[PDB]
């Protein structure tokens, strides 16, 4: 039970079917191998090797399907011993395009703005969704999960951005979600350009 490794995803936890995302299993505890597991699956998926001085191993999930949705963990080990590290923190991976119903991403004012404008891009759907995820073709770190409201025979959720800055003007996407299927997401909506 050594220092657990860290599991990150590039560029995000949301992957479309037939696509690829890479997982990084790294540590500063100087491991020389890492093993990737999927929570609730007996055999490990992959096993690699590294070189510390920190050490790292990349795992790639090739052309993904619905069944790739779930929780992943990795372990680190040293050269000689068979002692494997403590489990890493669980990585949630979600799969897009897994519902019949589709969602639409609109914008309250317009796609074109000068700084200080309050924009409120919307995410709608005729089909039932519990939560809507807002994401950005951006650099890093986490989708924005809001809960849905049934407005005008149409489920939706407003995403306030308030006073806008240059750091905002990227590419957007929203998804629909149901809690019965945690790691499954609706088809992405069309990109919205700011």
């Amino acid at each position: 039970v050594s220092k657990k490794p860290s599991l990150s995803v590039q560029p995000g936890p949301i992957v479309a079917p037939e696509e690829t995302l890479t997982l990084q299993c790294g540590s500063d505890a100087g491991y020389n191998r890492f093993v990737l597991y999927k929570d609730g699956e007996r055999d490990f998926l992959q096993l690699a090797g590294a070189q510390p001085q920190l050490s790292q191993a990349n795992f790639t999930l090739g052309p993904v399907s619905r069944s790739y949705g779930g929780q992943y963990r990795c372990y680190g080990a040293h050269n000689l011993s068979s002692e494997w590290s403590a489990p890493s923190d669980p990585l949630d991976i979600l799969i897009a395009g897994q519902f019949y119903d589709r969602v639409s991403l609109s914008v309250q004012p317009g796609p074109t703005v000068a700084s200080g404008e309050n924009v409120t891009l919307l995410c709608q759907s005729q089909g039932w969704m519990q939560t809507f995820l807002l994401t950005k073709e951006g650099a890093a770190d986490d989708p924005w999960r809001l809960r849905s409201t049934y407005q005008s025979q149409k489920y939706q959720a407003e995403f306030p951005m308030g006073p806008v800055t240059s750091a905002h003007a990227g590419t957007y996407r929203c998804y629909g979600s149901q809690s019965s299927k945690p790691y499954l997401l609706t088809h992405p909506s069309d990109p919205l350009e700011l």
